[PDB]
């Protein structure tokens, strides 16, 4: 001491900056980080990260059946670039790296668990073991299935888009590694829905839920990490303090270790022995209990329609540097 909040907060929680590309990821260090379309897009625009994507493009081009179309180029591409990605964030980072599952598959169970496959895979190839992975799913009915068949098999999964209890409840009862709640997303519904303009401190409904999802996790004794994501203010993350894991901007990060005073650990449950109830809910009770919440079911499709726009603009990016990429040759000598 003296103990700044920042301080208090990480003998409670595994802190990570929240990062969104390559440069944030070098300068934060943060433990854990992500590969996604979004990261990749923002690469492109960086002299140095861009000969990746393009390295990604001629790997592809290798690696494919003579006689193979642009369209089957590009998909390939997504995949393999996906990877580079990753393994570059690994070079970096010295936890996990959360690899996105095109979001486009996310109401297919087979397709979802095929490409976590292909993905972790390539990984190998480009040596890579699966425990520096987590496969990234929306938390659909089918993703939850997908990721439920994946762990099984040692594909560690994070299952994100996820809103509410039976989300939560559902990935537990299927041994999901890690779950990513998005707190300030469930705040955003709320004020936009009601007009109520905030929702203070304990009254924040994303962390009304994300409370009750902890407690419920670790008094029961489930392995499924928590980790509270996307903050709207810093009030959500104080009251959350003592979860497993906090993404956390990096002004947010400067901020607590700015500030002093008390901060309590919220998130204190270890595990009960009891007759409380074990919930389970099964496809049917799933599909109700999403439908009965509006919440969760539109920023559920939401999200979902964001991360495939986003891998569609990876898409139309891969298309471009092909075409940069064939005409430097020609004009070239
Ligand atoms: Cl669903
Ligand atoms: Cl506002
Ligand atoms: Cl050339
Ligand atoms: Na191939
Ligand atoms: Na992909
Ligand atoms: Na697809
Ligand atoms: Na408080
Ligand atoms: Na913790
Ligand atoms: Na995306």
């Amino acid at each position: 001491g003296m103990k700044s909040i920042l301080e208090q907060l990480s003998s409670m929680t595994v802190v990570v900056a929240d990062t969104g590309d390559l440069d944030s990821i070098k300068k934060f260090q943060p433990r854990d980080a992500t590969t996604n379309p979004s990261l990749i897009l923002a690469a492109a625009k960086n002299p140095d990260y861009v000969k990746l994507i393009d390295k990604a493009i001629e790997s592809s081009e290798n690696t494919l059946p003579n006689g193979f179309s642009e369209i089957e180029l590009i998909k390939e591409t997504v995949d393999q670039v996906s990877v580079f990605f990753g393994k570059e964030i690994l070079k970096i980072i010295s936890g996990r790296v959360s690899t996105e599952v095109d979001a486009r598959l996310s109401f297919d169970t087979e397709a979802t668990v095929k490409k976590a496959r292909k993905l972790i895979n390539l990984y190998k190839n480009f040596g890579i073991e699966k425990e520096r992975i987590l496969i990234k799913i929306a938390a659909t009915w089918e993703g939850i299935k997908a990721a439920e068949i994946l762990e099984k098999e040692g594909i560690k999964c994070n299952l994100t888009l996820l809103f509410n209890f039976c989300q939560a409840v559902t990935c537990a009862n299927a041994n999901i590694t890690l779950i990513s709640p998005f707190v300030g997303r469930i705040l955003d519904w709320h004020k936009a829905k009601t007009g109520k303009t905030s929702f203070i401190g304990a009254e924040d409904p994303g962390v009304i839920s994300v409370t009750q999802i902890y407690k419920y996790f670790k008094e029961k004794g489930f392995k499924t990490e928590v980790m509270g994501a996307s903050f709207r203010n810093l009030d959500e993350i104080k009251e959350l303090a003592g979860c497993d894991l906090l993404t956390i901007a990096p002004k947010f990060l400067e901020e607590l270790k700015r500030e002093k005073g008390v901060l309590i650990r919220k998130l204190d449950a270890s595990t009960k022995i009891n007759n409380s109830i074990d919930y389970k809910f099964e496809e049917k009770d799933f599909r109700l209990s999403m439908l009965e919440d509006q919440m969760a079911s539109e920023k559920l499709s939401e999200g979902i329609t964001g991360f495939s726009k986003a891998i569609e603009e990876l898409e139309e990016l891969l298309i471009e540097r092909l075409s940069e990429m064939k005409n430097h040759k020609l004009i070239s000598a």
